[PDB]
């Protein structure tokens, strides 16, 4: 009984139980909210099937402390190794399929802007010079400002990853072009005149604004004071009429007409330009962890330590019984963090990606700090209980609590 150890002067078992119960309660509250309000734009936008797999992992995470703090029975040593290994794998492998899809969607958004300027601005697959003698390649991607041609091929190989001999491909010029777009968006966000208009426009019309920035510069796009105000108010027809009167339209009419048409429809007509698959891949990534656990059951069978007479249940789990599923879970965390950081600025689903990236930042530090803390500890059971509950609470508090707040507290925003 955890209450017996509390009055005896040890409040660790009773504290880990309350932690797990409160976590089970909050996990129960969060899940019911997503079941009831399943048809609301906030829940319908993200992957609903993957969230139930994440919440089930968090649920099993808090349940781990009930087999760590349990009576000396044999199946609990089996459930310990099966929960401390699978419950993180369930949450992280479902989250890696969510973050992987968010990155492929983001990569496809840059494929349509690259084809936009390949037709409008041009593209060279070998090194040239711009109007001021700076070595350049691709769609105006500056390589260096040194007069040495060997210096350009050096930076080019360092940017591509192979010996190019001064020649690249369309996919390699796109890799350099994505860096120029990221630098252009930062310049627009650092501009007081273009920042509000950029935030109101959708993904397609943002590309048309960036198209104008690449042709005329940030200070040149800021000159369309009236048209930018029309685009912000979603007066597309008025903006296209006003833009067709500009000197920019009369000097390069073949290009300005396509950018203007994009502002009109919000589509790519002026230019030539799975759900069940996520559950299967997540299911495959969970069975791999389970296969590791079952394989270690056969190598190192679970057994109750000693032949004793206690609240603490000591099993014969070795380092390999811990490190092998711990390392696989770590790989799931690295992959999650890689795609979460890659999409940290994606604003879809009420900035859902911002909260996922922050969750993986804390998860890495928590899991990294766990290795020296645990394997150097003489209270491994309790340090394991709090670690699993803390890591489960991070994912539940950072990813789901903000989404539940918007549902109940901000019904009109949703
Ligand atoms: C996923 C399902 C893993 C097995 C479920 C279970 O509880 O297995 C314990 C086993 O019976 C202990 O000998
Ligand atoms: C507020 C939520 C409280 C939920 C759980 C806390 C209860 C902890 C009781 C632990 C001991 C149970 C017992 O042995 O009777
Ligand atoms: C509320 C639901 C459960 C709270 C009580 C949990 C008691 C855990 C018992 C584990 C043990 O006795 O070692
Ligand atoms: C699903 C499989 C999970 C647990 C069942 C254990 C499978 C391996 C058989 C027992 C291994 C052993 O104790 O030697
Ligand atoms: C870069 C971010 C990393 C985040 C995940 C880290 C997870 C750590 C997982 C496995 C590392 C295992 C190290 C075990 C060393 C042996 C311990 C021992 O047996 O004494
Ligand atoms: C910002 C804080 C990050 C903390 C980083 C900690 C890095 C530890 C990760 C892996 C080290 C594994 C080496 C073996 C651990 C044995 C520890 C021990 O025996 O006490
Ligand atoms: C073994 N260790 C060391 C550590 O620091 N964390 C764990 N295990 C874990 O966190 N499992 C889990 C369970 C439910 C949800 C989530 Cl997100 C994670």
């Amino acid at each position: 009984s955890p209450v017996q150890y509390l009055r005896w002067g040890d409040p660790a078992p009773i504290a880990a139980v309350v932690f797990a119960c409160l976590g089970l309660l909050a996990t129960l509250f969060v899940t019911v909210v997503f079941i009831i309000y399943r048809d609301t734009p906030v829940v319908k936008s993200s992957s609903r099937e993957l969230c139930y797999i994440i919440l089930a992992g968090i649920c099993l995470g808090y349940l781990c402390t009930f087999c760590l703090i349990a009576k000396p029975k044999q199946i609990y040593c089996y459930l310990q190794r099966i929960g401390i290994g699978l419950s993180p794998a369930m949450s992280y492998s479902a989250l890696v399929t969510k973050t992987y899809r968010a990155a492929r969607i983001l990569a496809m958004s840059k494929k349509n802007i690259f084809e936009m300027l390949r037709i409008d601005e041009g593209l060279r697959l070998k090194i040239y010079k711009d109007t001021e003698g700076y070595y350049t390649i691709g769609i105006g991607h500056l390589l260096t400002k040194s007069p040495s041609l060997n210096a350009a091929k050096s930076e080019l190989d360092k940017a591509i990853g192979r010996n190019t001999n001064g020649v690249i491909t369309k996919d390699e010029a796109e890799k350099l072009f994505n860096q120029d777009v990221d630098a252009a968006v930062r310049g627009i966000l650092r501009n007081a005149k273009l920042k509000p208009v950029y935030d109101s426009l959708d993904a397609v019309r943002r590309a048309a604004l960036i198209n104008m920035v690449f042709q005329m510069g940030e200070t040149g796009v800021a000159g369309f004071t009236n048209s930018l105000r029309m685009l912000q108010q979603k007066r597309w027809d008025e903006a296209a009429v006003n833009l067709a009167k500009s000197r920019w339209y009369n000097q390069t009419p073949n290009r300005a007409k396509r950018v203007i048409t994009t502002f009109r429809t919000g589509t790519w007509d002026a230019y030539k330009i799975s759900a069940c698959a996520q559950l299967v891949i997540a299911f495959i990534l969970i069975c791999i962890q389970l296969g590791i656990i079952v394989a270690l059951f056969i190598m190192e069978p679970p057994d109750i330590m000693h032949d004793y007479p206690e609240v603490y249940l000591i099993c014969n789990t070795t380092n390999l019984g811990v490190v092998a599923p711990l390392g696989y879970n770590g790989l799931l965390i690295l992959a999650c963090t890689f795609y979460a950081f890659k999409t940290r600025n994606v604003p879809a689903n009420f900035n859902e990606a911002k909260y996922i990236a922050f969750t993986m930042y804390t998860t890495c530090i928590i899991w990294l700090a766990f290795v020296p803390i645990y394997f150097g500890s003489n209270y491994k059971i309790i340090t394991m209980c709090f670690s699993v509950s803390l890591s489960a609470t991070v994912a539940l508090g950072c990813m789901f609590v903000p989404k539940v707040y918007i549902i109940l507290a901000k019904p009109e925003r949703n």
